[PDB]
């Protein structure tokens, strides 16, 4: 039986695969059972046979049992690596039930073998437990059946490894047994090196650590994060005997307490930063840490701490001076000792919260900024809040306590803007006159017994959020109507209050109120179930006074010569007609309705405003324009045309539709008279179902488009015997007192205001009827008319909108909302007046004389139209009406174009300009009705266009998703038009286009329409779509009607094609057309379509519908789909565009791309064909024009365009690597202050926006969009030319203005590190900003980077005038001034200045005589004058120098008195004074490296030179006086009567040759000083008396020279020598008035140019002058001769007002500073970056290539 096992092994060993098959299916066959099934698949597993598993699998259906033995075919296939057989296998197992045991059992054995693969797969696709046992039933665990133990015993560290860092753990068994591989792992992995090794041991569950596993790298650190495991005791090391630790986090185990030290001189860890030792057992903190005067955060939270340290309270403790945060929440803490937080000065945060504080510590002088104290026992608070902490405590948390009052510091508090203090016993706040916490935002005094609560006035403008529900309120505070600026009001859980006075009404920004378990007696309960909103808007009217307006709008509407008028009549007058009716187009009068008997009705009456609209059908279309929304239409027609009359009826509805979709509308029926009785009731309702079927769905409900007609609103009428008017008028009274706009229309609470100013508008109205002026409000007069009304609510303009919109409803104006170039500035008073000018204007029947093909000049216009106003003062206005009604529209400047005036068909040359060409494109639109007017207004509007496109080859664009359209696929030259009132023929270079009103009669449907054909040699059809778009937006704006089917689905407007290959077979006939639908349709995916005449013919799209696949492109744009590789995945979705549209990431050619592709479809019937044709029509429109835009563009900052596709309707851009401008600034800006990115690459950034706003808005073209979104990120190297571009796609009226202020708002983003966050609602944010709200920026002082911050405040001025442009920006972006000139800081009257080599003491300024001498020392880095006019008494000072720890002070005196910085600030007793034979005047450090001393010489004002030994900063009385004068009757032997023995003060010093030799000024000459030997070796003469050295410089150069800089101060100029072969070099005057780009040869106002000193920076030398002009001077080489040359000139003009440059000097390597001194001896201090030539190469090289491209 068994033998069939052996044949198949054998079948396996000869390599007889096929034998071993058919040996296998035939023991299956056997072999029923599943053990031996089971059997018989190990086989195959231990071959490795992945063909024969799928085979037995799938076939044979053997079952896999979970059963780990050695048996198992996978436990088989695991202990072989056969990772495709151990995927096959698992994935058989049927259900979710994963067998974890197999799992990991199959680890376990791969894992003692070694096969990775197989522990890879298990372990992060199947999740094996790399911490389990496996142990087979009937064994007992171990550890070598441990997976991470047996790996690493194994000897195999990538398992091993892999295993830790995806889920395996230590244990004491891996420490014990293998301590050398596992320390290996340790030590080997886990460190990130920077020695500074960041050693990241946590989440490993360490039960113990040992310093012998790191002590070796104690160097500098060991290992910083040791959290996350079971640890109970550390190494004594750990931190102290680690020198170079920052930030230990030691939390998160069961460290209960800590090691420490017997001393702080144990403390080798001085500069310890952090401590975290959270989460732990610890009852007190180490006393070791007040020994860490380096320390600067400790958070011990979480823990069961019962005192903030032991009772050592006699060490004089000396550390954590500095901790800015201390965080000992979640403890067990009852009192917090004063002493230790009086200690503490830095202290920023206290997070005293969650413990049993019940006295608050006493308060002391620290900048705190926080105090969480929340969840406590507190009694009181401490009383020198607004003392200590006045301009510093911003958010403060003293909720759920036990306190029952608090003092008036807490509302004293200046920077306090956060105050919780719900959850308290609190009674009653202080008084309010006496707060002055002026900057609260958010306010809690909910859970509180208080209820008189008042607030101050100036909360109204800083409050955002108060919350007293739940409190003892039966009544809402007065005061509380008074925070307008209010946006969350909580006044809920107030069982007692039964009332929400209406004054909160005023709260203008608030929109969230919490109702909850209140009873509103004042407001109805429909308002409180409407919720806030409607609460708050009834509220409002209640305060205004509002009137119940009884008052509606009605229009009388129909096809002409059907009685309106008498209907009219006999509505008003309820008797038999009398009046003979006129010919006016519009009548204009009132109506008041009695509410019939059994009314229902809320009111005793209703009122209306009527308006009969009629007159002739010319006129029709622009009557459409008088119909509004939320008014009544009473459409009337003659029951005796029947059917016919009800055909027409369709198009008057849809009329109504287009303009009103919320009107009620009523369909009555005229000469009843005229139908004979007995058939009335079949004849009535006949006809009446007969227009309810033209109007209403085959399913009963309303056709979509239509107007909501149903049965009960029809009814019909007679005027001979009136029968019906009752039931007429009733109808209309039901119906208008049921209409609804929220409650009833009809009685509607309209403010007092609106109604006074509809009087007002009406007595304007009568004025200008009397005085015969003219219907034309402009937004001013209404505005007067506002200011005039007595109890004017209205001071925000919004309430002149609301107003507005009630006028418009009511009947009193008439508006055209237009924005276009403040078009939107005018409203009508009187339809009459606007109906009469527009007839007046229309039947102007010029003659040829006058109109010249259609355009009267425009002064002959201008006379004209006298008779209705139209004078000067006044023109412009009608023209800016007549434009949008089209009547008379701009030709050039010199006519105005009349679209009725078109001519007849002329008699021209149509036969020549046509083409009898292949290149042959036809459309037809089919109409089953013309609007009247619309052949003009459409030639009209396009010969407008062709002119405006005309003028642009030689300004209304768009950029992003929006719904703003312009043909810029359209750029054709045109070179000749015929036109006429039905059609036209352009015709330009290459070919034509031409439409022409058409006998359409396809499917014998003979109705209206037009011919379009389109011609052009070169396969450029964007004619078309410029015919298209023009037919679109037509329609779209003035005739509605036409976009809309019948009742029964019938579309009004067709569009066909006519087939090319029909016409060629019979080149009469109604040529087989195919419908536009499917046409477009088919063209989303095939490339062929069949005509139903060739079924067996297909004819290509591209020869059909052309402009749908973008032809007229350039053959290189398109892309190859078998080289995209696209994907629709959702993990592929890069962002979302403004159009529906996605943006895919994909890659074409094996690059990265974005793929913009459009999503058409949405979800046989005719009526969803209709919708996705429409849809992919939009589609399609939108993709040309956003093709047709991108093309054209072509700047180093747009991201370009690399090809289209039309299968799917997709194109491709280049891809971000790094995502948008957003993600990395917002992830860089967390873990700094400002200028996340960094200087050079910030000014990159934004020199990178400006470029690309310049470049767009040179084009015409608008953004509108620009966030950091939308900004695309390449590379963050300063280095590349090309750090970012600008994108269409993310990640009302607008200018370039608009675009600036957003910009600015990136600038914003872009300093700050945050976005502007005036809130999450943007309604609010817009709010905010237009009213002059704007995010807050840090002063200059801590941006120190002044002049685009001045750029970026400039940016969103409220006033669009001072916003700047975009190409002054980039022109300012160009000075290096922009970007290097950082900030400046006044310092005041001060008397003497002292520079630094920046280690401390970085600027110090000297004041005051004797007992008021005083000192400030300026930190630049901060901005801030860290010690602040100090008294220091004593004489005054000539020159400083402080080296290691002391500072020598040179007094007038002739003594030098050498302070140690040990002394903190009060330097007042010296640790030496040395008497010197004169005063110095000059000092200068130079150490010895051989000795481990330094050499202080002393320059003094006879001209020798003392030398003060100096041995770690202890001077030495062992001076020695090096004589001047016996070095020159020496050696130099200069002539005693000569002039340079004078004894010249010493100015200059400075060390040269690496320190080899001292160099200092002695008149005109120099001599240089041996520090070897001491001794007076050279001198050298750069200049000649009265001339003398000012200063001396050197520095290295990138060559490696050695050269020394010397500056004259007489003759001002520069020279410079070598300084081991002691020649001058180069000579250079520098009293240039314009240092541009001066050059000067280098060997191998009179005072503003004066400089002053020579400043070594970086590889650099900065000049400064008393100007305030300083030039930066660097060389280069030249054929070997090398050449000085000025890399730029700086000169920051805003340091102007603080006089003239006193000094300058380097203060940091990359810092240099520079003090400027007014007439008053005020000083100021300003700033600039300290580039070398590295840095002013990569701007100049940025800025010009750039440039270049
Ligand atoms: N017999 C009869 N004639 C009517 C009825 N309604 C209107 N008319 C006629 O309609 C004419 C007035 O139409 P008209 O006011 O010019 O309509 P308009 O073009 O909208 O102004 C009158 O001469 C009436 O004879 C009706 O119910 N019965």
């Amino acid at each position: 039986r068994s033998r069939r096992t052996e044949g198949i092994r054998a079948a396996y060993r000869r390599g007889d695969r096929g034998g071993a098959r058919d040996l296998l299916e035939e023991a299956c066959d056997q072999c029923a059972s599943q053990l031996e099934k089971g059997q018989l698949l190990s086989i195959p597993a231990a071959y490795g046979d992945l063909e024969m598993v799928r085979y037995l699998l799938s076939k044979r259906l053997v079952e896999l049992p979970t059963e780990p033995t050695d048996d198992n075919p996978a436990v088989v296939a695991a202990y072989f690596g056969h990772t495709a057989v151990v995927q096959e296998l698992l994935e058989s197992l049927p259900g979710p039930c994963s067998p974890q045991r197999l799992l990991n059992w199959m680890l376990a054995l791969a894992c003692q073998r070694g096969h990775l693969g197989v522990v890879k797969l298990l372990v992060l696709t199947h999740g094996a437990d790399p911490e389990s046992y496996a142990v087979r039933k009937n064994e007992f665990p171990v550890i070598v059946r441990l997976p991470l133990y047996a790996a690493i015993k194994s000897g195999n560290e990538d398992i091993a490894i892999f295993l830790l860092r995806h889920g395996a753990y230590f244990c004491s068994y891996i420490l014990l047994d293998s301590p050398d591989p596992s320390k290996h792992l340790l030590r080997k992995y886990f460190i990130e090196a920077s020695t500074a090794l960041r050693v990241k041991w946590s989440h490993l569950r360490l039960p113990w650590v040992d310093l012998d596993w790191l002590i070796d790298i104690s160097c500098q650190i060991t290992e910083l994060d040791l959290s996350a495991n079971c640890l109970a005791t550390l190494p004594s090391v750990i931190p102290w005997g680690l020198i170079n630790l920052r930030k230990l986090n030691l939390s998160d185990n069961h460290l209960g307490e800590l090691p420490g030290v017997q001393s702080s001189d144990e403390i080798i860890c001085s500069r310890l930063l952090e401590i975290d030792i959270s989460s732990n057992k610890l009852s007190h903190l180490p006393p070791g840490f007040l020994h860490l005067s380096k320390l600067q955060k400790l958070t011990a939270s979480k823990n069961c701490l019962e005192k903030l340290f032991e009772e050592e309270n006699a060490t004089n403790w000396i550390g954590l001076r500095k901790l800015q945060e201390l965080d000992i929440s979640d403890n067990k803490l009852t009192e917090l000792p004063a002493l230790f937080l009086h200690s503490f000065k830095s202290l920023n945060s206290l997070n005293v919260s969650r413990n049993n504080l019940k006295v608050f510590p006493d308060p002391w002088a620290c900048p705190l900024k926080c105090c969480k104290a929340s969840r406590n026992a507190l009694e009181c608070l401490p009383d020198k809040m607004a003392v200590f902490w006045k301009n510093h405590l911003k958010d403060v948390d003293f909720s759920e306590n036990a306190l029952k009052e608090v003092p008036l510091g807490l509302f004293q508090l200046d920077a306090l803007m956060f105050l919780r203090l719900q959850g308290n016993q609190l009674a009653a706040l202080p008084p309010q006159e006496k707060w002055t916490c002026r900057q609260l935002k958010t306010l809690d005094l909910s859970r509180n017994q208080l209820g008189v609560l008042e607030f101050p006035a100036f909360l109204s403008e800083s409050l955002e959020v108060l919350c007293l529900n739940d409190n003892h309120l039966d009544t809402v505070p007065p005061s509380v109507c008074l925070l307008k600026s209010l946006s969350e009001l909580y006044l809920g859980n107030n069982p007692g209050l039964r009332e929400l006075p209406p004054e909160l009404g005023q709260l203008g920004n608030l929109w969230q109120l919490d109702t909850e378990d209140l009873t509103i007696s004042n407001v109805p309960a429909e308002i409180q179930k409407e919720g806030p909103k409607a609460m708050l808007s009834y509220l409002r009217a209640q305060l205004r006074k509002a009137e119940k307006c009884k008052l509606m709008k009605m229009i009388i509407v129909g096809p002409p010569r059907q009685g309106k008028s008498t209907l009219l009549e006999i509505l008003q007058t309820g008797r038999a007609p009398q009046v003979v009716h006129g010919e006016a187009t519009i009548r204009t009068t009132k109506w008041e309705l009695q509410r019939p008997a059994g009314s229902r009705a809320k009111v005793e009456s209703v009122e209306f405003n009527v308006w009969d609209i009629g007159g002739p059908a010319s006129m029709a279309t622009v009557n459409q324009c008088f119909f509004t929304d939320k008014a009544l239409y009473v459409v009337v027609w003659n029951l005796a045309l029947g059917e016919e009359a009800v055909a027409n009826l369709q198009f008057w509805l849809l009329n109504i539709e287009a303009k009103a979709p919320n009107a009620v509308v009523l369909v009555v029926g005229t000469h009843l008279d005229l139908i004979e009785a007995k058939f009335r009731v079949e004849r009535i309702a006949t006809l009446r179902a007969y227009v309810l079927a033209l109007c209403r769905s085959p399913s009963g409900s309303r056709a979509t488009g239509f107007p909501d007609i149903t049965f009960k609103h029809l009814h019909e009428i007679s005027c001979k015997s009136l029968e019906g008017q009752e039931g007429l008028r009733q109808l209309i009274f039901h119906v208008t007192c049921s209409m609804k706009d929220c409650q009833r229309l009809a009685g509607r609470l309209i403010p007092r205001s609106y109604l006074s100013l509809q009087e007002a508008v009406l007595a304007e109205q009568q004025r200008r009827s009397r005085d015969d002026d003219v219907q034309y409000l402009t937004d001013r007069q209404l505005e007067q008319l506002v200011e005039q009304t007595p109890d004017n609510d209205i001071k925000d303009y919004e309430d002149l909108q609301s107003a507005i919109s009630f006028l418009i409803e009511t009947g009193t104006l008439l508006h055209f909302p237009d924005t276009s170039h403040g078009l939107r500035n005018l409203y009508f008073l009187d339809p009459i007046w606007l109906s009469e000018c527009l007839q007046r204007i229309f039947n102007i029947k010029g003659s040829r004389s006058v109109a010249k093909n259609g355009v009267i000049r425009a002064e002959d216009l201008r006379m004209l139209l006298v008779g209705t106003g139209f004078t000067q003062q006044t023109e412009e206005q009608y023209f800016q009406f007549l434009a949008k009604f089209e009547i008379a529209l701009p030709v050039a400047n010199d006519s105005y174009l009349l679209p009725h005036l078109l001519p007849s068909k002329p008699g021209l040359d149509t036969h020549g300009m046509r083409h009898p060409t292949a290149n042959t494109i036809q459309r037809v639109f089919k109409m089953s009705f013309v609007p009247v007017g619309f052949w003009q207004r459409f030639i009209a509007r396009m010969l407008i266009s062709l002119a405006e496109m005309d003028l642009q080859l030689f300004t209304i664009y768009s950029f992003t998703g929006n719904q703003r359209n312009r043909c810029s696929t359209f750029r054709v030259k045109r070179n000749q038009t015929i036109y006429w009132q039905e059609g036209l023929l352009v015709t330009f270079d290459g070919g034509y286009l031409s439409v022409e009103s058409s006998d359409v009669n396809w499917k014998k449907k003979k109705s209206g329409g037009m011919k379009i054909v389109c011609q052009s040699e070169v396969r450029d059809f964007s004619a078309m779509a410029f015919i298209t778009d023009h037919v679109n937006s037509l329609i779209d704006q003035w005739f509605p009607a036409l976009t809309a089917t019948e009742s029964d689905g019938t579309p009004l407007m067709e569009q066909y094609v006519p087939c090319p290959v029909c016409e060629t077979a019979w080149a009469s006939e109604d040529v087989q057309y195919f419908d536009m639908e499917d046409c477009v349709l088919t063209a989303i995916e095939r490339d062929f379509i069949s005509c139903p005449r060739h079924p067996d013919l297909p004819v290509p799209l591209q020869e059909l519908v052309p402009e749908l696949f973008m032809t007229d492109f350039p053959a290189r744009l398109f892309l190859e789909n078998s080289k995209l590789e696209h994907s629709e995945d959702e993990g592929s979705v890069l962002g979302q565009g403004g159009s529906g549209t996605v943006i895919y990431r994909a890659r074409y050619q094996g690059q990265p791309v974005a793929v913009k592709r459009f999503h058409i479809k949405k979800f046989a019937d005719t009526m969803l064909r209709h919708l996705r044709a429409t849809d992919a029509m939009k589609n399609f429109s939108e993709f040309r024009q956003e093709a047709s835009m991108l093309h054209a563009l072509q700047h180093p900052c747009i991201v370009a365009l690399i090809g289209i596709s039309i299968h799917p309707l997709c194109f491709a851009l280049e891809l971000a690597p790094l995502s948008s401008l957003n993600t990395v600034l917002s992830e860089n800006a967390r873990d700094s202050s400002f200028i996340p990115l960094g200087h050079m690459l910030t000014q990159k950034i934004a020199y990178q926006i400006a470029s690309g706003l310049a470049y767009l808005h040179k084009k015409n073209i608008i953004f509108c969009d620009l966030k950091s979104d939308n900004i695309l990120v390449w590379s963050l190297d300063v280095k590349e030319h090309i750090n970012i571009k600008l994108s269409d796609y993310g990640i009302i009226v607008y200018d370039e203005k608009v675009d600036m202020f957003s910009y600015g708002m990136v600038l914003y983003e872009l300093l700050s590190g945050q976005r502007p966050a005036l809130g999450h609602h943007q309604l609010q944010i817009a709010k905010k900003l237009s009213k002059g709200i704007r995010p807050v920026l840090g002063q200059p002082e801590e941006v120190q980077f002044r002049r685009l911050q001045a750029l970026m405040m400039e940016c969103w001025d409220t006033k669009p005038e001072k916003r700047p442009l975009a190409l002054s920006v980039v022109s300012q972006m160009k000075d290096p001034t922009f970007a290097t000139f950082m900030y400046e800081l006044c310092c005041g009257k001060q008397t003497a200045f002292f520079s630094s080599q920046g280690q401390e003491y970085t600027v110090v300024f000297w004041d005051g005589k004797e007992e008021s001498r005083n000192y400030t020392v300026v930190n630049t880095e901060k901005g801030l004058m860290e010690v602040q006019r100090m008294c220091c008494p004593g004489m005054k000072v000539s020159c400083q120098l402080q080296v290691q720890r002391s500072l020598w002070t040179a007094t007038e005196d002739q003594k030098i008195y050498i302070y140690t910085l040990k002394g903190m600030c009060p330097l007042n007793t010296p640790q030496q004074a040395l008497d010197t034979p004169a005063v110095v005047t000059c000092f200068l450090a130079v150490p010895v490296i051989k000795k481990n001393s330094y050499l202080v010489l002393a320059g003094l004002a006879d001209g020798l030179v003392a030398v003060f030994p100096v041995v770690r900063g202890t001077p030495k009385d062992s001076c020695s006086y090096l004589c001047s004068h016996t070095a020159n009757r020496s050696k130099f032997s200069i002539a005693d009567e000569d002039a340079r023995q004078n004894p010249y003060p010493v100015k200059a010093m400075e060390v040269v040759n690496s320190g080899s030799e001292v160099w200092y000024s002695n008149g005109p000459g120099l001599l240089v000083i041996d520090c070897a030997s001491l001794e007076i070796c050279r001198r050298l003469e750069p200049y000649m008396a009265p001339s003398m050295v000012t200063s001396v410089v050197c520095s290295s150069e990138g060559r490696g020279e050695e050269v020394v800089w010397c500056l004259d101060d007489k003759a001002n100029s520069l020279v410079m020598y070598h300084s081991t072969t002691y020649q001058l070099c180069a000579r250079y005057f520098c009293g240039v008035p314009s240092p541009l780009r001066d050059m000067f040869p280098v060997r191998p106002f009179s005072q503003h140019l004066q400089a002053v000193k020579i400043l070594a920076v970086r590889d650099l030398i900065w000049v400064p002058r008393r100007g305030g002009d300083v030039i930066v001077i660097g060389l280069e080489k030249d054929s070997g001769a090398q050449r000085g040359r000025v890399i730029a000139v700086l000169k920051a003009r805003e340091l102007t007002p603080h006089g003239v440059l006193v000094d300058a000097a380097v203060v940091a390597k990359d810092t240099v500073v520079c003090t400027f001194e007014n007439e008053n001896t005020e000083w100021c201090l300003a700033v600039w970056r300290g580039w070398g030539a590295r840095e002013f190469d990569i701007f100049y090289q940025s800025y010009e290539e750039l440039g270049r491209l």
